[PDB]
Order: structure tokens, then C-alpha cells, then sequence
């Protein structure tokens, strides 16, 4: 079924700028690959950080490479409460009016004034696949999950880009609410 | 009409008298902290620590009153934190379930069973069930609006006299829908 798409489940994690990488891991430090993600060029790094909010901290928070233009922190709704912040629900890069927190690495720390979000679900899709399915960048679709916690997710954003692999991204709470894990399959309706 | 209020459940425990005595002392009684929506049910002041093969969860709320048999309700995520795989179950369906060590102020007990991931359900008063043409054991689709809107399939209807109209979901199910206590969802 060509409308079936693989699931990628995201635990809390961070993307770093070079300025913050330098602060956290030392000047000129380079991320080490641990595991490639499904999206071209993206990977889980060996490196981890601590996130510290007004209420508490989350440790062993995975860094995702490569480095980006701007630091971005993705956490679950649950994580927000543990941290003591209220991150808005956003697509990647949509960081206007977002809270920050303190990031701690082995060689230093920095207190960000912004950049923390709850990740809004979405489907990455290659232009060829989009053509075959009749979808365009920015379309919203329903997505159905089978099984014991089966259901439908409404108005899921389609992100079409040449450097993309066909994959739906949801966070760990969204996945557990559907009894899904990495490489499970869902269906675009 | 077909609208029902949401009740969101964090991890918690229901205790037997035998286990209550061990954990909190012989003849100890639960102290009421807050009434739940369901008649007779309440969050207690008492809390325990849950300990599994991999790790522990602390400040786990006890729900009263005491029951015939200890039952532990945790999230899928909680299962991974503890190091067990609880099946998805309705309350009281505890055959072939894993256990845990329950740690209290006056003692501890290692249970050989009783931990579940709570399966979502709607508590419904018989009058309400009548109005909606629903009977006990029926399954229904439930829709949530908002920015994580969607539909939950095959939600079990639990009719009983001592019930209030309320959907019960766990904290991950709620956060996956950006719902909290007293938000309204709709039976399809
Ligand atoms: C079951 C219940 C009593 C659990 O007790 P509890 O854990 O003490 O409940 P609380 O609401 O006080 O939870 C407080 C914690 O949840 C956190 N929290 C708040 N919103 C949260 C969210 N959306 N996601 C994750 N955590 C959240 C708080 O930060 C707090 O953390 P802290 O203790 O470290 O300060 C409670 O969930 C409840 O009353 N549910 C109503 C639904 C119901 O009736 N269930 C019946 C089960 S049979
Ligand atoms: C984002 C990512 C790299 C985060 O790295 P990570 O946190 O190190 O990932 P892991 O899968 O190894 O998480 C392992 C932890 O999750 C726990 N875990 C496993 N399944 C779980 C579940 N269903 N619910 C909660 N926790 C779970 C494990 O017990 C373990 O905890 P521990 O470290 O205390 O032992 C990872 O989630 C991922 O690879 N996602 C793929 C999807 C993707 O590409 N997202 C990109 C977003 S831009
Ligand atoms: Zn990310
Ligand atoms: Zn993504
Ligand atoms: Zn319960
Ligand atoms: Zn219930």
C-alpha cells in the first residue's frame, strides 16, 4: 500500500548551533555519529546534555547532528512539566515566542532565552512519493494507526523536500498513545 | 449529549488490606486528599515507591478506597523506566501481569502480578447509556478537537449504577491529544 508510511519516534533531544557546541563541548568540538536517522544527513550523536528548567532537570538528553544555524530543543508535554516550562506546539524552526532553559555539557553551560518546543507531528516525504500520492508541500492529511490503541491523527502536515525520506515523525507520548514504536507502519488517509 | 468530560490518570496504585498493612502499618487507614469524579473514589495522601528490575518511580499516588486485590496502573513509558512490560488492560483484568516491588514507609512487598497499562474507557451512568442507546461492553469512537485533535477507536463503555459520566485516559494518551482534566471529548 503506497499510502503506508514508516514511523519515527522521537524522544526528547537537542540540535545545537556552533556557538553553543563550542560552549558545551569545547572550542571546535565535533559531534560523533552514533546512529544515522532515516532523514538524509541526520544522526543521533554520542554526545548528550542536561536540560535544566526552573523546576527540575532532564539528563542524558541526546544531541542530534549535524550542527544547525540555531539551537532547538524538542521535549514532550510531560517533559515541559518536569522542567517547569510551557513549550508551544511547533514545526521545526518555528521558534518565535518559545521558552528557554539552561543547557549543560561537559565543558560548559549556556542559558537560552528561547528555542524549546513540543514537536508537532508531521510526515517527511520525497517529491517523487508526493507526486505518486497526489500530495503537495503543506497539505494536511489524516493518519490511521491500527492495533490495541488504534485511532486517527487529524490534519498531519506533509513536508515535501528533495532531501527527505518518507517517514512520519511523532514524539514518544504520541507513539505510546497508539502503542507505536520505530519502524511501525501507519496509513495516510 | 454525546459529550463527555475527560479524567486523566497519572501512574497510581490501588491496595489490598493485606498490602496496606505491610506498607503503612497494621490497621492503617487511607487519608482523603481529593475526591475523584467516580462515586466513592479518591486520591489519598499516601504515596509509594515502585521498583522494577531497571529503575524506580517515586511519589506514586494511592487511590482509595482499599480493594480486594492490589492493582498498579502505569504508562507505557513507565514500563520502560521500570523494566517491565505491562499488558493493556481494563481494571481488574490482571491475569498474566508482571509484578513490581512496592515500597512504603512501614514496609515493602514484592508482588508477582498486578501491573497494567490502563486501557481507555468511558464510565457511564445507566440513564446516560439509555439516552445514547448504549449498553455495557459497547465500543465507540471518541473524537478530540484542538491542535493534536484526532479519534480514538473502540473505546469501551462501562455502564454501572455507581458511575459518573467520564472518559478515563492515561497521561500519555492525554498529552498526545493536548487534553487535561475536565476537557470535553465527543462520542462519535
Ligand atoms: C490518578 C491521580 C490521583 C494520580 O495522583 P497524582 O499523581 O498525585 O496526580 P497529580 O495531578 O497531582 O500529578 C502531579 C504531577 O503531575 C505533573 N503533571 C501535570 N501535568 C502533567 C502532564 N500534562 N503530563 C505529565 N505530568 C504532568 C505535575 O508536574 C506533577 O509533578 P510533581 O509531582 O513532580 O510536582 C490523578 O492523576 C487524578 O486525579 N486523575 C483523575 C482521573 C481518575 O479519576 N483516575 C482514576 C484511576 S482508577
Ligand atoms: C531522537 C533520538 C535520537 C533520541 O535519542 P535517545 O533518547 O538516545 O533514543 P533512544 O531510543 O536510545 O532512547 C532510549 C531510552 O528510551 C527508553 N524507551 C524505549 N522505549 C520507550 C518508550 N516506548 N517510551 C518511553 N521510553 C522508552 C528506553 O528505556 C531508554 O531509556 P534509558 O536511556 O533510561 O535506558 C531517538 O528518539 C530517535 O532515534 N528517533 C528517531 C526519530 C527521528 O529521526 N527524530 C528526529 C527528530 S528531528
Ligand atoms: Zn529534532
Ligand atoms: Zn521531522
Ligand atoms: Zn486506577
Ligand atoms: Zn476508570
Amino acid at each position: 500500500d503506497p499510502f503506508q508510511v514508516a514511523v519515527g519516534v522521537s524522544n526528547r533531544h537537542i540540535h545545537l548551533s556552533r556557538t553553543d557546541m563550542d560552549t558545551l563541548f569545547g572550542p571546535g568540538a565535533e559531534l560523533q555519529r552514533k546512529k544515522a536517522m532515516k532523514q538524509p544527513g541526520q544522526f543521533a550523536a554520542e554526545e548528550t546534555v542536561t536540560l535544566k528548567g526552573p523546576k527540575g532537570s532532564l539528563s542524558k538528553v541526546r544531541v542530534l547532528g549535524p550542527l544547525r544555524r540555531e539551537t532547538q530543543v524538542e521535549v514532550s508535554v510531560a517533559d515541559g512539566f518536569a522542567l517547569g516550562i510551557t513549550p508551544p506546539l511547533r514545526q521545526s524552526g518555528q521558534l518565535d515566542d518559545t521558552p528557554g532553559l539552561t543547557i549543560i555539557g561537559p565543558q560548559g553551560s549556556v542559558t537560552k532565552d528561547h528555542g524549546v518546543i513540543v514537536a508537532q507531528r508531521h510526515i517527511h516525504m520525497h517529491p517523487s512519493t508526493a507526486a505518486k500520492l497526489g500530495l503537495r508541500n503543506g497539505d494536511e492529511v489524516d493518519v490511521e494507526a491500527g492495533g490495541e490503541r488504534g485511532g486517527v491523527m487529524h490534519r498531519v502536515l506533509i513536508r515535501v523536500a528533495e532531501a527527505s525520506a518518507d517517514e512520519m515523525h511523532i514524539d514518544v507520548e504520541e507513539a505510546n498513545a497508539l502503542c507505536l514504536k520505530n519502524d511501525d507502519v501507519v496509513r495516510i488517509c
